[PDB]
């Protein structure tokens, strides 16, 4: 079928359990383009595979990231929030001048230590996640970022493949939530 | 950036749907789908008497359910999805259909006057215009934007060649966060 | 060629059957991306008038000397004469006195000189709308059009009326075209002379 | 309008003429997403406008992209080949195991050392380029590698990014004569 057909035009490198959730990306995304276009740490996987493993707080950058995380094995042992409407999120974006998706980010990390970091719509979520975890030198903490936008979402993606953080994210325009969660739910079938 | 994907779209297109077109667009984040999208010469008027009047929004994915957050639609309509209800799983297993259809089937049963949003599964789409071929109910519009390949490529292209009123985007291209902004787009125009 | 080759099938619509598979097959390669697919789109009538003009020999206008360029069937080339006028020197002429582009001057230059045509556009969409204008008012609905411009809203708005014409034709919706996919179809009717 | 719309998409830091090249690129192709995909070296530009200005031999892949450089200021200046046909072409292919593209290449490029390469088809029409200059410590030679396909050409663009020669290129999958030729022809203006 078209999804087996998939798997043999993803790049022979990426080997695995990787390429699996590669494919799910794909899929998700309606978009082989992608595929030559994803991009992501060498420790990522592993990374991502020991939090959701243990059992992590999942930290989304939108209603609708959580909403599209559905793997019973992941919900098993792992916790999906969203910050976004969080009364402590709305008052430190009007304070602070940060968008309320970048507030509800921060405000979630503090609340939850252990997490993993998934961004499918707000680069200003994405650019804040980063902040958090080198600012307190949480590089347990692995981060899905696909935000959508255009320059603005290029950018942020382009530090995060610089940084010192473990991730998986996107290169080009392409991003959003249903490619976000279901690079989460990928991980289902390894835990 | 909302200057450039305005000028993206063909001048011909006026009226509300320009809005709810450039919504599409962003949402999207990619300008290839403008000249894609496609919909009925009756859609934007079955649509916002729904709406207006108040109906359920029936969601083949809860991304979709919870992507839609218009005040103004959320006001007037309850916005539903199926997928996850008990009745599905047992209806999808006896007849040999996926969960995402069962969900449709089972909701549209519970909620006669709706209007249907899909924003993920082609059978989905499918199963909705199935209904409304099967029951006779043109009076439900369909936002059918569902993500794929062969398969969504095929339901859509069904969809546009059927007698219901409907938007879509012809090709791969399709989600949620295209098909809740299109029903968050009609907001404005209630 | 490849894996690809399978790969591109499962992308292709089973509904399309018949010899147009091939030719699909072979344009979704040559533009070597999946995504235009489900985007082609092609009247009932295309394959048998492409066939019929290329089989009994005729002349192969086209937009651009890319285009030109990319058809080399060996069948096709030992019938049929591929042309280009995009630089003929009454194009430029006519293009200010008309007040048209180059491009469509040098169609309907070409068409004069030769009716007995096939159009393959991969580049102009201008060309496109003058091939069209040409036959709709000559009434010469024995010619197909290879329509495959490429731009953004000029080119779509120029390819959704050929969709919507009498005229047997070969298109992909949207922003998407250009010369390798204009003429791979052509090279791929090679295959069943 | 449509140009407007291009440089939106265009990220800021691509300033220069290179910026109306990347503009004639995207507009060549239809597809604003190859946009943020675009790749170049520091120090492509110069040395691309240095051959085309001094007049080099243009060595391309294939005939379509020949064709599809028409550049007045360029051709002027510039001869522009394609050996796919030549008959050492087949030849050399055969002795070397080598495919008809990468043969031309070879060829091409041993009988004019002082080139320039375009690659707007091929795969391995670029990996030979590379292959030649590598061996040879011909870095004065810049490519414009935009090969197409699903697999190889990803990839192959991909050691072009990490090579030491001057390029630009396409990530992913999308490629072909059309941009290839424009980003020749777009380098006319400034003749």
């Amino acid at each position: 079928r078209s999804l087996a057909a998939i798997d043999s035009m993803i790049d022979p490198d990426i080997s695995g359990p990787m390429r699996h959730i590669v494919v799910k990306a794909i899929h998700a995304a309606g978009d082989f383009a992608i595929a030559p276009l994803i991009r992501y740490s060498d420790g990522f996987f592993k990374s991502m595979l020991a939090k959701l493993k243990e059992g992590c707080t999942i930290i989304c950058d939108s209603e609708m990231v959580r909403a599209g995380i559905y793997s019973r094995p992941v919900l098993e042992r792992n916790r999906v929030v969203c910050y976004l409407n969080d009364v402590r999120s709305k008052e430190m974006a009007d304070v602070n001048g940060i968008t309320r998706s970048a507030a509800g980010i921060r405000i979630a990390m503090q609340d939850h230590r252990n997490s993993v970091i998934v961004i499918g719509n707000a680069p200003t979520a994405l650019l804040e996640a980063m902040r958090m975890i080198e600012e307190n030198g949480w590089y347990d903490i692995p981060i899905v970022g696909i935000p959508v936008g255009f320059i603005n979402a290029s950018k942020a993606k382009e530090g995060l493949v610089s940084s010192h953080i473990e991730y998986i994210s996107v290169e080009g325009h392409r991003g959003g939530s249903p490619i976000a969660a279901s690079i989460v739910n990928g991980f289902g079938r390894f835990l």
